[PDB]
């Protein structure tokens, strides 16, 4: 029950890194998916004879809803699995004991950030595509494949690197926003990271400064 | 009257909003215009038999020129309309009390100080058109207008992206000044960045402790 | 007496910025700069019989040398008037009187710096005449000048923008380092620049709040 | 004997400095190495009979591996004398005793990281060059030395610039990651430096003031 806990964490961070990568770019190991669906069953099970009824009055629905699979573009339903994030917000008193623990915390929800506005660029950018003033076509340029296209590597590595250029505002400039929604979209990144960035990293020095 | 004070927030925010982007991009709906106005009229004559005097000695002098309307170049004159963000400078107590209300205000100040600096930008960049050196002609080359230029939708996306990554210290290296009027803003627009940028967030991250 | 002080500071700040800039670029008015020295000589003047001794043992054996003139590369000597700064290094209990002073001090000196590290910058980029390498060459292909070459003002415009894009940490990209002695200038130029900017805008968040 | 550790601790960044430069460029004068090392070896033997078998029991093993000489990747074993830098480890309730000391630490540990992690990416280069997607390719191009190539100079330089542009979050654009070695290589780059910067800048802008 005390590890039990950092178990769950260490499970809602593995579906919090590979279920928008899955959504984004998968979707065009099984096995692993569904032990970790088995395992987050046990723990709802575990989580329940004069207590059903406070569990039933408060934080039922929302794990009922994001255990249950929705397995009958049907694969765009499992992006609901996001809501078991809630169970590290509801714990956070047990994760906040120690020092190490809150800055290591802070690093894995920076880089968790970053991996979102990833997916999110690759989907625009991909939603562009079809439709060489993208970020793909540039590049694909840029690294000698030629637009075919870069594997799903270079793709991921490539949108996580410009995710963390931008948040941590150095801006290489290998690779620039060039379209009007890739410039909103940036212009989204620059105000999400000016908050996020100055706030955590607030937070970092005042736990150092400790 | 809070409502009323709520409104006229509101009603601040979208003239400060657009009425510099009209003046820069739009000239060479109305109802809109004509119905803040109408609204502005009625605030003024609500701010109103024993204060009437006091009200007359005070701000009035200031909102009966901020409210006259030009319809005797009219475009640039009804740039006096900017007069009206004294009216949400002169009751910072009914705006400070939410606590999150001060971090949405700052942050809204900081995007309206971007948008003033990209209408103060496209502003440059357009004079200087007549006259392949020039931030509107690269810009209308990157994504392929002739420079027939671009949109208007393009160049405002591009002007707020440029300041944003000024402002936020990014320098993403799409658009780059090369003009001296151009170099001697951006100097200017780094300046005031580090300034609103430190303040600004400083602010933010004190209140985010709390 | 009081307006002296800051008629010093005025002259200190026109000395602090022409002397530099007249011995970096002018090497290849004289009337403004003799009624400067007509003013400091006067300052010096009455700058003193209990307390002349006492004048004489302290600040006169640095004051002498950075007022007398040096006329006889021979104006390369000239720049023995920038040891006048040390004159408001004393009197900082006067200039911070105020903490808009203190302000308005801070971002002067921010400027001078900026403005020295043009020069310096200027400097490095002129000696490098003998050998599409150097930013002096990139400047003159940008603004459409090849060598001739760009005026006097585009290469202070492009030093100073330069400068401050460096210490600001934006890093524009128009303008960047391609030789060893630039390369090594800007690795100074960075470090510096860090620890000024932390230290300068630290002191004025801190102001703000003051 | 204040004079020893500080000699000690002189040589202890003159090891830090100049062991990984070698290890990473200088593969393919040892009299100064010689010395250093023999005077670590005095330093061992100063340190040593009461208190001998108590620093016997603690740290003998530590200067007694990197102490050793490993002459007999038969070559590349001397990376072992890195050991030496926690020997200034177990010293810093005294060289902390002065602000200014303080500082100049700060600005030493600030430098000596980014020298490796130049000479970390650097290294990247090199194994990455026999296999125009390299740094090294570009540099070459950029200066007048296409591939042959840049001499160990112009490397060197290169690599500590780009690796002081990326922790000083600047992105001057004209040297950046282009593979996917080089972009994981900055990402991690992006974290460390933001981190580090963070931490140690807060901790200088708090010694200016005192």
């Amino acid at each position: 029950k005390a590890v039990w806990d950092w178990l769950i964490l260490l499970l809602v961070i593995y579906t919090a890194v590979f279920t928008p990568y899955s959504a984004a770019f998968l979707l065009k190991l099984a096995v692993v998916d569904l032990i970790v669906d088995i395992m987050f069953i046990v723990d709802i099970l575990i989580n329940f004879g004069r207590i059903a009824v406070h569990y039933f009055k408060g934080w039922f629905l929302i794990d009922m809803v994001a255990a249950i699979p929705f397995d009958l573009l049907i694969g765009l339903l499992k992006t609901a699995r996001l809501l078991r994030l809630v169970r590290v917000a509801r714990k956070l008193d047990r994760y906040s004991e120690y020092g190490a623990a809150v800055l290591f915390l802070l690093m894995c929800t920076f880089a968790l950030i970053a991996h979102w506005l990833a997916c999110i660029w690759y989907a625009i950018g991909n939603m562009e595509q079809p439709h060489r003033i993208g970020w793909l076509h540039n590049l694909g340029d840029q690294i000698g494949k030629p637009y075919g296209g870069p594997s799903i590597k270079d793709k991921y590595v490539t949108a996580l690197y410009f995710t963390f250029s931008s948040l941590t505002s150095v801006g290489f400039g290998n690779v620039s926003p060039n379209t009007n929604s890739e410039k909103i979209f940036s212009i989204c990144v620059m105000l999400i990271g000016s908050l996020m960035y100055a706030s955590i990293f607030g937070n970092v020095s005042a736990i150092i400064q400790r």
